[PDB]
């Protein structure tokens, strides 16, 4: 009952409550040295009094060499408001540039 969004949900604004966990599931392919991460740069949430992140990756059920998995971001909000998550497929000694992949949801809590 964790509200589970993916690619597809770019760009929405979901309502949840404070406490409420939501589960952002992206395609991720780490045989290419990509991952996703806070605009920033990393992992971890930029505001943990604002919203608290864990995330996993899971690789693909076939097993198949160089076949791309998923990457699952367990946010949680911890203030109301309105929270935007934004997180940009990366290789991390690079970072972000104008064709970068991005991703936003907006987690709004009352």
């Amino acid at each position: 009952m964790s509200h589970k969004v993916t690619k597809a949900h770019n760009g929405a604004t979901l309502t949840v409550a404070v406490g409420e966990l939501v589960e952002i599931q992206l395609p991720s392919n780490p045989t290419t040295g990509f991952a996703w991460y806070f605009e920033g740069g990393t992992k971890e949430s930029p505001n943990e009094s604002m919203f608290t992140v864990e995330n996993k990756y899971f690789p693909p059920d076939s097993k198949l060499l160089g076949a791309g998995g998923t990457e699952h971001f367990h946010v949680t909000v911890k203030a109301a408001g309105t929270h935007a998550v934004n997180l940009t497929y990366m290789r991390p000694w690079t970072g972000p540039s104008h064709d970068s992949e991005r991703f936003t949801v907006y987690l709004k809590a009352n």
